[PDB]
């Protein structure tokens, strides 16, 4: 029993940490094989992060402009290339720890484990939901750029974030790790802020159904609803709409709970129109979108609650 | 910027875990140096759970009754002893990842990280409060039983709980690594219950702190109060009573923020006494209690954003 916000163990991951500086600028880098992974922005000077051609910043370094420290061990850069906003750097050694691993793109709603590291060392973990606005709800500060994001699955790390900057609002931007960002977002000082954004319907439904594994129905009830009506109550509380898609998604909880998709839609239409009523729901007094069925299933039993 | 509940970094104990097994019983072990310490309830008959003599049960089984699993390689067992609630199994070879660590017995309050594991396997981590009640809020599922928890100071593990069972509303309980249960508990079946808890007011007043280090003030009033008037306030709210020592402990955010104690207490008592008014702080509804001054200064900036 139990419901938490849990991490992958992240020991895979600190065995790649490093620390990366080029001139006065020091921050994280990702160590696989003999390739280390950065923020292109460790080469932007102090003077000029408003209008930085990284192009032209670029040409400007050789291979010993950048210093590369794996714990004590300092690793020779040994070639250089930029791919998108990121600094892909060969080095003399490859990593004795690198993991069975791949690089892949996550889309919004999903959710992942950050390693937060300051100076190429290891200091937090925490699980993470990309948002819809493609911002997430990190806790990040000075020099944690080049912390990565990632999913555990039969010991291989799917990796899917590198942090590159903090927005005006106190959240967190970055890219994949082919260097594409995630949102339209900039590695310049720019006006950019967030957009709007919303909450995740299907993590929502998840979490009910996590619920009701757990033992909990209080907030069920008698009615069903179509996807449109659904569609409607979403819209005007700022929900994401629930598509067929979404619902088909959900079988396996709705089979495991005996549940029909349409009708724990209704239950949450009721609880967006009337409340909780002062009660929780695993333990929480609001609605939580930060888990996907897919985290549902894999933290609950697989035997419901009866 | 941001603030969440963070784990520290597991890889250091999860190169420790490894499993036990006796007869058809299996459950999680901790590794290091030639010892594996796990639950002595492995030895538990499943026909007699209700009241179990465990000298008596011990006494009737061999060092190779007792089958220890690190991934792929058995270790093998040279010896065995009981320890209050923990069985101390030595082992024929010395783990060579045992990292720098200690063993510590925490204090109601007090934080620390799980690294929930099965069958050997690590499975996740998150934090956890050890609640003034000495059950923990975790998320366990059959067969976690040996996990532990721990803090990590410079690359120094100090291990300061193992999981030994849940209880009838879900939550968690177990021991130090001496075997000394936190909490009134025994490992048998009974009736046992969680005591009523209570709010660690001391964390909610770091968090508050927390907040303002963040940026914003807008719970803060023009008041302040004594330490018994407060006290007053927090037994109608299920607080604990604010001390002098836990005034003194505050000394240091205090003084970064420029707030006296009291005057956030004051300021806490409004919140209790009127609510927060449909707003936020850190991004929650409710006031947090679960991270320790530690953990504050731990993840939050050392400069005021004023
Ligand atoms: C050059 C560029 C792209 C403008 C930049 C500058 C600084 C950083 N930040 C580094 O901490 C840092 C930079 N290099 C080493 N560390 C921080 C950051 O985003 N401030 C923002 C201030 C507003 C305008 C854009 C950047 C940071 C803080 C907390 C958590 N995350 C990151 C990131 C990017
Ligand atoms: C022998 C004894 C002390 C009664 C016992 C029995 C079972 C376990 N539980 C094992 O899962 C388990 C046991 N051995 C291997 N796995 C689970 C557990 O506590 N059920 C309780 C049921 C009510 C009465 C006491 C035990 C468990 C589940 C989820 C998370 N944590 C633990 C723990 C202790």
């Amino acid at each position: 029993s139990g419901f938490r916000k849990m991490a992958f163990p992240s020991g895979k991951v600190e065995g790649c940490m490093v620390q990366v500086t080029c001139g006065t600028t020091t921050l994280n880098g990702l160590w696989l094989d003999d390739t280390v992974y950065c923020p292109r922005h460790v080469i932007c000077t102090a003077e000029d992060m408003l209008n930085p051609n990284y192009e032209d910043l670029l040409i400007r370094k050789s291979n010993h402009s950048f210093l590369v420290q794996a714990g004590n061990v300092q690793l020779r850069v040994i070639g250089h290339s930029m791919q998108n906003c990121l600094l892909r750097l060969k080095v003399d050694t490859s990593n004795p720890k690198t993991p069975k691993y791949k690089f892949v793109r996550i889309q919004p709603g999903q959710t992942f484990s950050v390693l937060a590291c300051y100076n190429g060392s290891p200091s937090g973990v925490y699980q993470c939901a990309m948002r819809p606005n493609h911002t997430i709800k990190g806790s990040f500060l000075n020099g944690s750029c080049g912390s990565v994001g990632f999913n555990i699955d039969y010991d291989c790390v799917s990796f899917c974030y590198m942090h590159h900057m903090e927005l005006p609002t106190g959240v967190h931007a970055g890219t994949d790790l082919e260097g594409k960002f995630y949102g339209p977002f900039v590695d310049r000082q720019t006006a950019q802020a967030a957009g709007t954004d919303t909450t995740i319907t299907l993590n929502v439904l998840a979490w009910l159904y996590a619920a009701v594994i757990n033992g909990d129905r209080w907030f069920l009830n008698r009615f069903t609803t179509t996807l449109n009506d659904f569609n409607l109550v979403a819209m005007k509380y700022n929900y994401e709409p629930l598509t067929q898609d979404h619902v088909d998604i959900l079988g396996p909880l709705s089979a495991q709970t005996g549940i029909a998709v349409l009708d724990m839609c209704a239950a949450l239409k009721e609880l967006l129109q009337n409340g909780m009523n002062g009660r929780t729901i695993l333990g929480s007094t609001i609605l939580e979108d930060e888990f996907t069925p897919f985290d549902v299933v894999r933290q609950c039993s697989g035997v419901t609650f009866q």
